[PDB]
């Protein structure tokens, strides 16, 4: 029991036929909100019930309404890794650059959870690759930190900047160097990540890098 609203519990638990009978008899239940300000769409996205999402979209429910934590269906779908539900929400013009209460866009969640296919769909859908959260961090900061080369290639193909500083003054290259993501550091530098930008501790990526990574990155840029 995730909701005080029956159609939401039906949506979460995947009761397509029951949910369809409830809504078709009372079409206002499709947009009725619960204790978390969630509709049946929000809960169907969370649990991954593609066919219930398709039913609710075919009725013409709004697709951009935020719950009490600022989460849109597209935030929920992206984070829970619902590939087909992301696709359906984008087909109905879900807001790709919507922000929740943490300032996170759906692409922030795609990056932070290595959702390659969802990241591509969001970027093809016009997602801003350089969207900054409340700590001024990007998809690229998460991909670089976590050491996800596939995600770095995707973000670079869709023209993500590599030089945006977070509130601690760190670029994705500082994070790659601090987390000792060697191949990620070299890829970022080969594609224009600055070895000169200083974080709030007045450190370049070279000075954060451990081992011999810093001299390797310096040689790549300066010879």
């Amino acid at each position: 029991c995730v909701s005080n609203l029956m159609v939401c519990n039906l949506a979460y638990s995947g009761k397509l036929e029951e949910l369809k009978e409830s809504i078709l008899a009372d079409k206002s239940l499709a947009t009725r909100t619960d204790q978390d300000s969630r509709t049946a769409l929000h809960w169907a996205c969370s649990a991954g019930h593609t066919e219930i999402v398709e039913f609710l979209l075919q009725l013409g429910v709004p697709v951009n309404d935020k719950d009490d934590a600022g989460w849109s269906p597209l935030h929920i779908a992206a984070s829970a890794g619902r590939d087909e539900i992301v696709k359906a929400l984008l087909g109905k013009g879900a807001q790709v650059n919507a922000v929740n209460q943490n300032g996170c866009t759906p692409l922030h969640y795609a990056a932070s959870k290595n959702r390659h296919e969802i990241a591509v769909m969001l970027l093809e859908g016009g997602a801003n690759p350089d969207a900054k959260d409340h700590y001024e961090a990007t998809a690229m900061h998460r991909a670089a930190a976590k050491g996800n080369l596939k995600m770095i290639h995707i973000l670079l193909y869709y023209k993500a900047s590599t030089n945006i500083q977070d509130t601690e003054g760190n670029t994705p290259l500082h994070l790659a160097c601090d987390e000792e993501r060697v191949e990620e550091a070299k890829l970022l530098v080969s594609q224009g990540a600055s070895i000169y930008i200083e974080n709030k501790e007045e450190k370049t990526p070279l000075q954060v890098a451990k081992g011999g990574l810093g001299l390797i990155l310096k040689r790549m840029v300066e010879g």
